[PDB]
């Protein structure tokens, strides 16, 4: 097949749905803090890079075709797989909303302006279904919309992590140096709960299979390349700062940054398409999407999604926390730790005995993601955390729209 | 089989645990609202008679041995029902902490005290291992404690039942009527916040199984029983509510109230050592208990838990917060929750097409216990939820210790 892409602009997706609407105002998360403290990075790099190496010989096996579902069809499969569905799909749509109304307020000068009245949501609102007909044009498409928006978002990045290296100079960060948190001793706290929840997304790699090149190869690859890409972004990017903490070609850094919102928006109506349409053969959901027009994609289902996404867009235009932590816009992304979690546990759950050699390696990387998985969660929002365990009480007994399982009957 | 107990101590125990150490302090518990408001008690008491319902039509069929995780061997029931178990019984000895901390502040006076200093705390670190030993002497004899107990317990509140219906007189209630609360609208919050997440205990007949006479048919008439028991016990005993709210035989209602808690203790030592050395054999845990000494009882299980619950009996002697909501002792309360939540997906679940006909009938009562175990965990503490879901994520990640399933393999 050649109607369903490639690994080059693969991890180039991987990569900028974690770059990728949250760098260009990384540093500035740490500004408040407590910054450099770079040992967050340190530590939130090396385990996430373990997330990474998770997903990467998962998916070496059975991609999938979903995946971070794929494998839940075997922690279980059924109701904890098709829950894995709901509560991440159920933020694939809905982190997009937010997605928009940062990706827009990106250009929230330089033309339009405006941004500020109605028109602000009712150009997220048409900025979405950009994307969802991008898809309905994909999947090979929006992949490649994707890659140049990102290899574009990279300029800025990338321009300061070698070209920033010759420009300042020098000392100014040893200046500042750590401090301003409470202590080392928690320290690193400050900074990790934010480069932890931020660093979501190496999924998309094993969550394409369905429309990669060669799965078994491409993905493992892909998920590798984009973590230790947008991680070295993420360092040489934020270890530009030199004391500052008040928070001509600067149109073009503005421009950039947007155009990570972009190609990232594609790719997440892309995600929120492929992980559902998926548990709708492997089983239930139940759908409907499907239907999937001849030549792959889920023509019912990316239009759904915006059906679904634009919905929202016009009710939380406007408050529900005016901006990121929005008691909804944050809850979506604890939800995407669940996938995180079970994958995890389904690369062992799978190695039952390991159809690969050396135990105890592969045990080290798998709990070490577990922590990753497990300390990024634990260290958040109250009302936030309770609040995605809700819809795990609710996803359940939701399957009441099922009841036609099986397994140890009686 | 006759040394293995019956419906009436039965259903005595399955009533006396929600009774039980909570009643002497619900009417307090609703003076600090929002009083009567007799709603509150209205529909906590419909959707918690449903519940018991689903226990009861559940425990009908596979009673289990177990059970409330017997049922999880079928959502699943592996991982989600060993789980459904750690979580449950990992509630089960420690709610007994909770249970002694009270139950002797509530001899805190009347013979003894002390009941102040270090005496507080070595008193109920002993009290604890009485009912371990008084388990080791059952489980038809624990259950012996709790009938004698809780039918004294039973005099206090069942005699201002009728006998209370004489006093008072009478249009005092009237007087202080509803209000105080802020409104009819969420003005029941303030009564089912505290009427709902006090119900908890419908459980144990359906949990007992393992030791009841004939399970079929004792058990279900069991959490009825029960239910209807320590409801309307619920209902006429805080309609006694005529206006005060400031919080000779005064020392039979002072000692009646405690000897709830000589009974429960035993109780749920007893509903410990049950739902763990049940997921010994339907699988995995690990066990160790076992080894359950000839004629029934886990010796290694309830000394085992005596370690446990003394261990924790001497650091939350002390701080933890010093009474309820302790971020220990309240999440151990959501925990019991969950195997709600999964049960009542179970009484549908292997109600696949219901070896029992008519079908919307009970699929109205399984709704009604979902909102009930749903809306209960909704509406409380935000440190306390995502803490029970922190607990799911590492109950979890702790299958590790499980490397060798199955289901849907590769």
């Amino acid at each position: 097949d050649a109607h369903k892409v490639g690994l080059i602009p693969v991890t180039l997706m991987v990569s900028g749905n974690i770059m990728g609407s949250g760098v260009f105002l990384l540093p500035a998360n740490l500004a408040s803090t407590g910054g450099i403290a770079i040992y967050g990075w340190l530590v939130t790099i090396i385990g996430a890079l373990g997330l990474s190496m998770v997903y990467a010989k998962m998916s070496f096996l059975d991609p999938s075709p979903g995946g971070s579902y794929a494998y839940a069809r075997r922690c279980f499969g059924p109701f904890l797989g098709y829950q894995t569905n709901v509560l991440y799909w159920l933020a694939c749509w809905i982190g997009n909303i937010a997605m928009v109304v940062i990706g827009v307020g990106y250009l929230s000068y330089f033309f339009p302006i405006l941004k500020d009245p109605l028109v602000l949501t009712i150009t997220c609102v048409v900025v979405l279904w950009i994307f969802v007909l991008l898809n309905i044009v994909g999947p090979k498409m929006i992949t490649r919309v994707q890659a140049v928006a990102t290899v574009l978002a990279l300029i800025p990045i990338v321009g300061i992590a070698v070209f920033g290296w010759f420009w300042f100079r020098g000392e100014t960060y040893m200046a500042a140096w750590n401090v301003s948190g409470l202590g080392t001793f928690g320290a690193i706290q400050s900074t990790l709960n934010v480069t932890l929840w931020s660093f979501i997304g190496v999924e998309s790699a094993s969550v394409a299979a369905g429309v990669v090149k060669n799965p078994k190869r491409n993905v493992p690859i892909a998920t590798i390349g984009g973590v230790l890409i947008a991680a070295v972004c993420y360092v040489l990017s934020t270890t530009a700062i030199m004391g500052m903490i008040p928070n001509t070609a600067g149109a073009i850094v503005s421009f950039c940054a947007a155009a990570g919102c972009l190609g990232s928006l594609g790719g997440w109506t892309l995600l929120a398409g492929q992980t559902a349409k998926a548990a709708a053969d492997d089983g239930l959901f139940p759908p409907i999407f499907a239907r999937v027009n001849k030549a792959g994609t889920p023509v019912a289902g990316l239009i759904i999604v915006g059906i679904l996404m634009t919905i929202f867009q016009l009710s939380s235009i406007s408050p529900n926390a005016t901006k990121e932590f929005g008691l909804v816009s944050s809850v979506s992304v604890i939800f995407t730790l669940v996938p995180y979690l079970y994958t995890c546990a389904a690369l062992l759950l799978l190695g039952h005995g390991h159809f690969g050699k050396a135990r105890p390696a592969y045990l080290a990387v798998t709990t070490i993601a577990f922590l990753y998985c497990i300390w990024a969660v634990v260290g958040s929002g109250a009302k936030e955390v309770m609040w995605s365990f809700v819809t795990l009480m609710v996803i359940t007994a939701m399957y009441a729209l099922n009841y036609n399982r099986l397994h140890k009957n009686p």
